[PDB]
């Protein structure tokens, strides 16, 4: 059985090696299992400084979600996240506006809608529109790492052509697709 939570099944890898790419980070979530696992329930994490894999910057990267951890990493020099499960849209079109340092992928329904693969300083992408054919719950996974140095990761998504942009949260996030009354 899979918790049932309004929020996103989140799983933290470090390594010592460098992440380059969007490629190296899902070769270090294939490679063994997560360091760390979490509920995803405020997609806004960070800024912060002095590598994300070290000490306890990933608590204070993932803030109001630190609380669920399942441990704490010990050091690595890089490291990331790997988010999955299911957002309610609306049948419509949309599109994200992502913060972040480094890079990061963002499917829906199995397609990329938001992709950044390469390191960066922080920076911030309007990505190309999609759309939602039926209304319910859209599958959705997420990965972002952090090569080194400052750290941050903030997607937001709009309904309305870009004019507004929501955090990806609680009010509409379900780790298994069932409508969670937490
Ligand atoms: O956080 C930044 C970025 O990772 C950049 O790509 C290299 O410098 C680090 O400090
Ligand atoms: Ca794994
Ligand atoms: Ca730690
Ligand atoms: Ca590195
Ligand atoms: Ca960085």
């Amino acid at each position: 059985p899979d918790s049932l939570f309004a929020g996103l099944v989140g799983e933290y890898y470090g390594t010592n090696s460098q992440l380059n790419n969007i490629s190296d980070f899902r070769a270090l979530v294939d490679s063994k299992e997560a360091d760390a696992t979490f509920e995803a329930a405020n997609i806004s994490y960070g800024r912060g400084s002095s590598d994300v894999a070290k000490g306890t910057h990933l608590q204070e990267f993932l803030g109001s979600d630190a609380s669920t951890l399942s441990t704490d990493p010990g050091d690595n020099t890089d490291g990331g996240i790997y988010l999955q499960g299911y957002v309610y849209l609306e049948a419509g079109t949309y599109n994200f506006k992502v913060t972040a340092d480094d890079g990061y992928e963002i499917t829906i329904n199995g397609n990329p809608v938001a992709t950044v693969d390469n390191n960066q300083s922080v920076y911030t992408v309007t990505h190309a529109s999609f759309t939602i054919s039926e209304s319910g719950y859209q599958a959705i996974d997420m990965i972002w790492w952090d090569q080194g140095g400052d750290y941050v990761f903030q997607p937001t998504l709009s309904a309305d052509g870009g004019s507004t942009y929501f955090v990806l949260d609680s009010a509409i996030l379900s780790s298994t697709g069932e409508t969670p009354y937490t």
